[PDB]
């Protein structure tokens, strides 16, 4: 197939990217590198399988973009990413992650394209439900303005879906670790921890450290992002995490293992935004898609650590 | 109080702004005339309780307004309301509805602002709903970019209520009709039809005519604005209507022996983004905010007729 993956300089973007090329499909990749790093994309130089476009998806002519390159499946992974940074910029998450979402289905309802697999967000989605583990069918509750822009982008594309036919699938992961994570972001605390504990420099949790997250390792991410892009699952949201809670006081202790030395984080006050309680059920992806996570949290801080040494 | 109205040169802005301003209220009204008319507020000029402010929601410093004139409450009602109109531009839809209502929120929750009643879209919001008449407790499954639009709205309103405890309500109107609604646009069937019918040019129906709405009178819509401004119905969305379906070809038959001349409308071909049919279950406003439509659709078609003959 041709594939469009934008936010492709990122970290899951980039792993996708490697995946889809590793399945023999040719793949375009879209990013501005708002946050972003050519790195992630270097080894592909030689690759003729890949095109790498630069644009902003707020403001380029994704019109332009989707009718030269004709992809069959667009994977939208363009995002500002950070809850914080939303909270403090309400409108510049919102024109990325509402915005864009809306300019890039607009193009691709014009220019053929079969399916869009939107990025949702799993983890911030819901608020504070009832279920834990979490499903799909329970009411989103969204308390920061990237939960709400995630679930904005879901309902839009929702809507082209009816007006055209143009298919759609919302990925939904919760907390994704591991190779590539950019280790001197604003989020991503196993990057983070093991960047922190690496160079033996400061780290904390937030509140008394209880707060729990669903960690999920990008390949199985990847994987689901491949299974859903397929004529299935059309006009749904799949949960893709583990099902299993860890506390930040819990992952810094599993982190600082697998680097060794002192596991002694500060504790800061709680975050403006941040969530509590996050896990989800996995069931609907397991049933529709086949997919399952193959990587316990224990093997995927390791290969996280082996990544990080080597860099 | 002191009231924002933002779409304060609009049709249910305006009428809004004159009830407000009858119970004793001051008033700041605040508009872009991006469909609104001077003429709609021109009997004010002399009024000492309001004062008009021309900015356009998606880039004035609105923060700068709300922290001037301190309004307690903030009554949303600038949008992009042509629903054929967001099927042609999602984009700019989305800016306005999406965008501008993000901007209001990020102004209000810095300037003490107690609550803002936003305008969602009762008639669009459901899609097609399991069932009719519809209660705000059926999913919202938006079928066009506006009603998108408008779900995305009170998402981010009620994110914003988490973060800062800035209030928020939903109404939610079915079809709006009454006095000062624009009679030459492409939305607005009775005030469309009013006008033509009047001066005797053609008027037509979409598809077979078949379409139902739930017709609300103007004033009816204001009174529950007004009961919903209190501290009653935070995070809620009350549907506003008369949850009876009046067909496109009755209507067309009802403002017809109104005007008194030929019933013999156009039939062109079906719009693309339209739903079949709207109708609203009331119950819960009536409840919680004791509001009930007081004027019936032949009596309102009678007194949208007699303002049309005079302007
Ligand atoms: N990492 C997680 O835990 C997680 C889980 C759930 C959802 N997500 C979603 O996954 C996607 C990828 O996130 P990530 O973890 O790889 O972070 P990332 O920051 O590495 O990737 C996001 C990419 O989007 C690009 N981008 C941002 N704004 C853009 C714009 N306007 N135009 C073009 N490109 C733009 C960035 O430059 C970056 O390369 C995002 O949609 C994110 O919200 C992440
Ligand atoms: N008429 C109906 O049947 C109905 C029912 C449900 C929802 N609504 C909502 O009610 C509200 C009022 O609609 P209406 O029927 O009075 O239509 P209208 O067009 O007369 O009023 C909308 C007003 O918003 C103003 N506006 C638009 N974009 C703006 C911007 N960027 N900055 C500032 N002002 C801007 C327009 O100039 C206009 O005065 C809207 O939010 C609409 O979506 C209407
Ligand atoms: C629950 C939730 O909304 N999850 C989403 C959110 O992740 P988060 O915003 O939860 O990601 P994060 O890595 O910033 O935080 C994860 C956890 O680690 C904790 N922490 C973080 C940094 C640090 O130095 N120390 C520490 O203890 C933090 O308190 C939290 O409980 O955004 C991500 C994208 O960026 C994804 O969309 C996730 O699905
Ligand atoms: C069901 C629905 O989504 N309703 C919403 C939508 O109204 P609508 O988009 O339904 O409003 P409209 O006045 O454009 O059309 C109402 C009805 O009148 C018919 N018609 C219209 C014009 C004409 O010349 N002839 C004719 O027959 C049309 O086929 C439809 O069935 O948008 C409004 C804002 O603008 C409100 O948000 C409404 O809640």
């Amino acid at each position: 197939m041709r594939a469009l993956v934008t936010g492709a300089a990122g970290f899951i973007g980039s792993t996708l990217v490697d995946r889809l090329l590793a399945d023999g499909h040719s793949v375009v990749g879209l990013d501005n590198f708002a946050t972003g790093r050519a790195t992630n994309l270097e080894h592909l130089a030689d690759n003729s399988a890949h095109v790498f476009v630069e644009a902003d998806i707020v403001t380029a002519d994704l019109h332009a973009i989707l009718e030269q390159h004709r992809p069959e499946v667009v994977f939208h992974l363009a995002a500002q990413i950070d809850v914080r940074r939303s909270v403090a910029d309400p409108q510049f998450d919102a024109a990325v992650n509402v915005i864009g979402t809306v300019r890039l289905a607009e193009a691709a309802r014009q220019t053929g394209v079969r399916k869009i697999v939107h990025t949702s967000s799993g983890g911030s989605i819901y608020g504070t439900p009832p279920e834990y583990p979490t499903p799909e069918t329970a009411p989103t509750d969204p308390a920061s303005p990237y939960a709400a822009g995630k679930v904005a982008g879901e309902i839009y594309l929702n809507t082209f879906r009816h007006l055209y036919g143009l298919d759609c699938s919302h990925i939904a992961p919760a907390n994704v670790y591991g190779p590539r994570q950019d280790p001197h972001g604003e989020a991503g605390v196993v990057a983070i921890f093991a960047q922190a504990l690496l160079s033996g420099k400061p780290t904390r949790v937030f509140g008394d450290g209880t707060n729990t997250r669903d960690y999920v390792f990008v390949d199985d991410v990847v994987d689901a992002f491949v299974r859903v892009s397929a004529d299935v699952g059309g006009g749904l949201r799949f949960n893709i995490g583990t099902g299993k809670e860890t506390s930040d006081r819990q992952l810094h202790s599993a982190v600082a293992a697998a680097v060794g030395g002192p596991d002694d984080p500060e504790f800061h006050p709680p975050r403006l935004g941040d969530l509590k309680r996050s896990c989800l059920d996995i069931g609907l992806a397991e049933r529709v898609l086949g997919w399952r996570p193959q990587i316990e949290l224990a093997d995927g801080v390791r290969r996280t650590v082996e990544y990080f040494r080597h860099k």
